[PDB]
């Protein structure tokens, strides 16, 4: 698994998920 | 598992999760 | 498991979790 | 398990958790 | 288990936990 | 278990815990 | 400006205003 | 500016205003 | 500016204003 | 500026204002 | 500036103002 | 500036102002 | 002999065996 | 012989065996 | 012989055996 | 012989055996 | 013979055997 | 013979056997 984020100026986000029964 | 974040100026976040029965 | 965060200027965060029955 | 945080200027945090029955 | 934090200027924190029945 | 903190200038903290029945 | 990201709402009943509102 | 990230609300009943509001 | 990150609210009843509010 | 990070609220009843408020 | 990090509130009833407030 | 870190409040009833307040 | 009379079940999720069983 | 009369169950989650059982 | 009369159960989570059982 | 009459259970979590049991 | 009449249980967590039991 | 009448239990946590038991 990998996530990464280069230089920005403003709002950013990552709600990435995995798995079952998240409900 | 890996996460990482380069230079920024402003709001950023990562709610990445994994696993079951999160409900 | 790994997390890491390079130079920034402002708000950042990581609510990354794993496991079951989080409810 | 590992966590780490390079030079910053401002607010940062990590609420990373693992385990079950967090409720 | 490991945690670590390099030079900063301002607010930082780590509420990382593990274990069950946290309630 | 390990925790550690390099040179800083300002507020930092670690509420890292482990174990059950924390309630 | 606002964000409403990443929510998981497992169950809701008889409720008002559970989401991002402004102005 | 605000964020509403990462919430898990397992159950809610008979409630008002459970999310990000402004101005 | 504010953040509402990482919350887990297991159960809530008959309540007002459980989330990030401003101005 | 404020943060509301990492909370776990297991159960709440008949309550007002359980989250980050400002101005 | 303030932080509201890491709280675990197991149970709450009939209460006011349990979280980070300012100005 | 203030912090509200690491609290565990097992049970609370009929209460006011249990968290970080300022100005 | 048994009876299962008069029930009102407002909401149910992810459940087993909510009704009259025997032998 | 048994009875299961008059119940009102407002909300239920992730549960086993909420009703009249015998032998 | 038993009775299970008149119950009001406002909310229930993650529970076993909340009702009339015998033999 | 037993009775389970008149109960009001406002909220319950993570519990076993909250009702009338016999033999 | 027994009775379980008139109870009001406002909140309960993580509990066993809160009701009328026999033989 | 026994009675369990009139109880008001405002809050209970992590408990065993709070009600009328016999034989």
């Amino acid at each position: 698994f990998l996530v990464h984020s280069g230089n920005n100026f403003g709002a950013i986000l990552s709600s990435t998920n995995v798995g079952s029964n998240t409900y």
